[PDB]
């Protein structure tokens, strides 16, 4: 059980296996089980199975290895923490490809309209500080979040900000 995050939404199972070619997959391309949203889309964040013991020090090693245009962060992870997984009443909305600098200031006033709750904004940073360009927000009602995603690719400067339905289990993992 080793986790992974920083990955692409638009990646192959193989792609992953390929990554990681130094260690042998338990169970084949099965074993490399990634993590979904509400929506059912990939989060970017996976679950790899490595066989042996001595193998998750190989798996650990390529902790910031560039997958082809970004850094990729390789975790040590427990059987249990792999079971514990939601992907198939919440008001999370899972915000995608935010601009640079971008402000929780500007996100509210994005949605000048529907109510997030207090401190609902959780922009989470990569491994080296700066902003993953995705973000999180707890609204106040679940039909409110479903007023949301109505504007699901919305001008903020000059960036259509993808908005899904997620959940707290999503932003308890971020």
């Amino acid at each position: 059980v080793v986790k992974v995050r920083g990955l692409p939404w638009s990646c192959s199972a193989d792609e992953v296996q390929r990554f990681f070619s130094d260690c042998k997959i338990q169970n084949g391309a099965q074993g490399i089980r990634f993590i979904y949203t509400r929506e059912g889309r990939p989060s970017g964040e996976a679950f790899v199975e490595l066989e042996s013991e001595d193998e998750v020090k190989l798996a650990l090693k390529k902790d910031r290895e560039t997958m082809g245009h970004r850094y990729v962060e390789v975790f040590k992870s427990n059987n249990v923490e792999m079971d514990w997984v939601l992907k198939h009443n919440d008001g999370f909305v899972r915000l995608r490809g935010l601009p640079f600098g971008c402000s929780k200031e500007e996100i509210v006033q994005f949605f000048s309209g529907l109510e997030i709750v207090p401190n609902g904004i959780t922009l989470p940073v990569d491994f080296q500080g700066r902003s993953t360009g995705e973000a999180f927000v707890q609204f106040a009602s679940q039909e409110i979040a479903e007023k949301a995603l109505k504007k699901h690719k919305e001008r903020i400067g000059h960036r259509y900000i993808e908005i899904f339905k997620s959940s707290r289990a999503e932003v308890r993992t971020h």
